[PDB]
């Protein structure tokens, strides 16, 4: 409607896969050659389905901070046959806040979904499903099951990945540029 849903449908067309685990079906975003990023509670093995297709997992990294923390972000290698956009120079350096933010899902339950959830706050600390766990992205929008892996973009950059939420606020793991050097 407006350019921030023009950003976030750039993002989506070209720069997400539907990955599905024992765990279920995830919107699952791609960052650069063949590595992309899906919440660790989708519990990623040696095998994926990647659109329907069985797909062998190269790496997989759960990503903790420096004390040891969970952050609820999993970087995935897939033994895919082709690359993905490399859309690293849109990801943050630092922790933010953020305002006009759209979380944007695309699975078999909810294609081509956009939420325009709006002004992000750098939460932080969060207990999320029992696991202390930092680096968390905050949204006053009632999100439901169904949207984990969803990409959080602003105009212009893309800052988070849904990991949950409690019926009236959302949560997302931050994406930071420092990820994915390579």
């Amino acid at each position: 409607m407006g350019p921030g849903f023009d950003f976030a449908q750039a993002i989506m067309k070209k720069n997400t896969v539907i990955a599905r685990t024992e765990k279920g079906e995830f919107t699952m975003l791609g960052v650069y050659d063949r590595v992309a990023v899906i919440p660790t509670h989708a519990s990623v093995g040696e095998i994926i389905y990647i659109n329907d297709v069985e797909t062998r997992v190269l790496d997989a990294c759960a990503l903790r901070d420096l004390t040891d923390t969970n952050l609820e972000i999993t970087i995935v290698k897939l033994d895919r046959n082709q690359k993905f956009r490399d859309i690293r120079h849109f990801l943050p350096r630092c922790e933010d806040d953020y305002n006009d933010a759209v979380l944007s899902v695309h699975t078999s339950k909810f294609p081509n979904m956009y939420i325009p959830v709006g002004q992000v706050t750098n939460y932080g600390f969060l207990n999320l499903g029992g696991t202390p766990t930092h680096r968390i992205l905050m949204y006053n929008f009632p999100t439901r099951a169904g949207q984990c892996g969803g990409v959080v973009t602003t105009t212009g950059k893309v800052i988070g990945i849904h990991v949950g939420g409690n019926g009236a606020q959302g949560f997302a793991a931050m994406l930071l540029h420092s990820y994915f050097t390579d």
